[PDB]
């Protein structure tokens, strides 16, 4: 059903590639999920992870077009965005101001609300998780993956499982409280401080100490850089990352917060070099904590090409190698006889009277001397066709070439002259006989000689 | 003093590089030692490894040309020898017998004894410091780096510290007793071992497992690989390998031993494939072990393989329109130019009856037709040099062209017709003018426009 082009990127259980359906001509996403490295319970959640990403329907997450499971492997196959990271692509930017990243979270939390509103939790939100929906300036951002996302009935709370990601993790998760929709509130306040800053509101080398700062809800606005942001953003952050799940901010409250929905009045507009500085660094230890898989077992792509224009072929080589030293500079030359060839065909179709082969082997724009021009230089075959039409249109008439000489102008120019004795005979011969002196001027244009000057004498 | 080049070989503590002597233009091996990360007593000690090196005057042992300290650094420069390890070229050999393996270590035996003789125990006698000369068939086996050699005062023993490597170390050494010459002989034991069969006699993934199996001499001659080895070998390394230092083998001794002295009678003649297809691994297991620490100016990537690919641009170059505005619209490659320029320098070398300049322009090999010929084609310069000596050596004459035409035939070739028209005076003029259609065909050689062939017709 589909061709699996590049990968785009992985997990520890899944990588995703850009594929093409095979009778569409569309391109997707393909993430590919390894079942063997799943637990039972992993690979019957997929039902669930299939069923969601069905549901969801909204401009800012990207959306399942279709589920395949095989004897290994399971293929969840959606929308092609193709703008990579969010994260990756602000520190590329030449701007970008609180003003820019209250768009981003505007756009993240519309996702997050229409989640809510299909009844989905995300539960595992975090920078991996926003991608771009182009390269185009301006670009969506789009919500993909959702394979740790739980289905909840209305408001009502529940004990789900201990998952997620250690620094986007929420207080009550960590309690081991039952849970719902503002666990995912939690993660969207640790994405903004990411956004606003650089760098995330709770880090510990040690995960209990983590955690223990997560529940205590223990971060901070150190100066100088949080000096600079806007009180509205710092509230914002704050409501989000109340420790009290009760009384957190919900995405439909956030999104009406000032520093949102007020953004042109409120979002400061100055540019933060600090943030994008400290964001790389961010961005590269992201991609060195991962993990690698040990087998590649994948499929060909189509291979090969058609070849473009006409090349010569040349001598074939004699062998391999040899004693003697390749390319001796004095030898039998074949490219003369070639001339030679091309040559004796032209005074054929001269005698013959066939001006259809004589045009081939000439070029448009033949320049000539000859006596039947009267010293003037003729351009073309209009004029030589007079004597194809006419005169050897037919008596016995021999021809005789006599000390030809030939030099060769490196491959594709040579320059042949040589002595034309003519017999033939004169009314009622009386066989008669002529003399003339001929140089010919042959080029090889696009793998066929043609001549491009020619002169005569005495003729 | 000295010029380094490319690296050789390493160490923990020290590189080797190949390096020339700057005023003699002689090349050399240094041994790079960087003395920061030696103990004081190993740096002091480098002193007595000097000393030791600088005695031994042997064709199987590598010799000492010259010591020097700097700030960080010690470099001992011994001769080259160009063939690497023994033990990689014997697994690229065609051929591999035991009469092969007696070869290899007489001359090993042949250095041990010389250095006994001098009063040096080598201490660390391992597969890594038996060097070829170089990479000529059959050249000679080489002792390289003595950094763990001692000094002995006659047959006395002593306690001179635990040093060697593992798999090589001998009983005695292994007991803390006082040691000499025979902890060398026990090292030609297991490399001779090593040389039959491809594996060592002692092995052990726990250390000190494998120390109790050398105190014991605890090694074994399993079948099938040992079944075609000569009883005469098996008493040669069982004569080595003997956990008594006083009972065991002198180099000397080991020399007289049949299967060495009368090696054409009694070593076996049958290749052994097995031997060469177990020591790759041995080889190759050898330059995998983990560093315990790594230490580096920069992180360092390896360089080899093909290069491939890389198709080469066409390269052709558009030409930009003159700035300034131009009443007709019309643009011919310079190259035309290029022609014409040629052309008036022969016309007005013609003119002044410069042979020398005309010498130049034309190939030695001209061809010529002309009415000066009377119809027939003129090889070389001799033909018009009679024109240049008597008639142009010179009354007032005005040369005049009409209609040229350019045939551009490739880079290196071209060709150019035209109208020549002459105002003279013949006698006593009475002006005359004589009109002539000339075709000169121009070839580029070695950078300069040459007269490969012309035509001239009523003149």
């Amino acid at each position: 059903m589909y061709q699996l082009f590049e990968e785009l990127g992985k997990g520890a259980f899944s990588v995703v590639r850009r594929c093409v359906k095979v009778l569409a001509g569309q391109e997707y996403a393909a993430k590919i999920i390894n079942t063997k490295k799943l637990s039972a319970r992993d690979h019957q959640k997929l039902e669930r992870e299939a069923r969601i990403c069905r549901l969801l329907k909204h401009p800012n997450i990207v959306r399942l077009h279709d589920s395949i499971s095989e004897e290994g492997h399971h293929y969840l196959i959606f929308d092609l965005v193709t703008g990579g990271e969010l994260f990756e692509d602000i520190v590329a930017r030449e701007y970008y101001s609180e003003a820019d990243a209250s768009h981003c979270i505007q756009q993240i939390l519309e996702a997050v609300l229409h989640c809510h509103q299909m009844g989905v939790v995300h539960r595992d939100l975090k920078p991996e998780n926003l991608l771009l929906a182009s390269k185009l300036k301006g670009a969506a951002v789009k919500l993909a993956d959702f394979g740790l996302a739980i289905e909840v009935e209305g408001e009502q709370q529940a004990w789900f499982g201990f998952a997620g990601t250690p620094g986007y993790l929420s207080p009550e998760v960590l309690r081991k409280d039952p849970y719902g929709k503002p666990v995912d509130l939690w993660a969207c306040g640790v994405i903004l401080y990411i956004l606003l800053v650089g760098y995330p509101p709770f880090w510990d080398e040690d995960q209990h100490r983590l955690y223990q700062q997560i529940k205590a809800g223990a971060y901070d606005f150190p100066s100088p850089e949080w000096d600079t942001v806007t009180p509205e953003a710092k509230d914002l952050i704050n409501k989000m990352l109340t420790i009290n799940p009760s009384k957190r901010i919900t995405a439909a409250e956030a999104l009406k917060h000032p520093w949102i929905s007020h953004r042109s009045t409120v979002a400061s507009c100055m540019h933060r070099q600090e943030t994008v500085d400290c964001l790389k660094k961010f961005n590269a230890r992201r991609k060195l904590k991962g993990a690698i898989l040990t087998t590649m077992l994948a499929t060909r792509n189509f291979s090969g090409g058609k070849s473009g224009g006409n090349k010569k072929s040349d001598g074939v080589k004699e062998s391999s190698e040899s004693t003697n030293t390749t390319i001796e500079d004095e030898d039998t030359k074949v490219r003369k006889q070639e001339i030679i060839k091309v040559t004796e065909q032209l005074i054929e179709a001269i005698s013959n009277g066939d001006f259809e082969s004589y045009t081939k082997m000439c070029d448009p724009g033949m320049t000539a001397f000859e006596p039947e021009a009267l010293g003037n230089l003729v351009e073309g075959l209009d004029f030589h066709r007079f004597y194809f039409e006419n005169l050897w249109s037919s008596k016995p008439v021999h021809t005789t070439i006599l000390n030809p000489h030939i030099h060769l102008m490196g491959d594709e120019s040579a320059c042949i002259a040589y002595i034309r004795i003519t017999q033939y005979l004169d009314a009622g011969g009386i066989p008669r006989t002529a003399q003339s002196e001929e140089t010919r001027v042959w080029h090889r244009r696009d793998g066929k000689w043609q001549i491009v000057h020619f002169h005569r004498s005495g003729a």
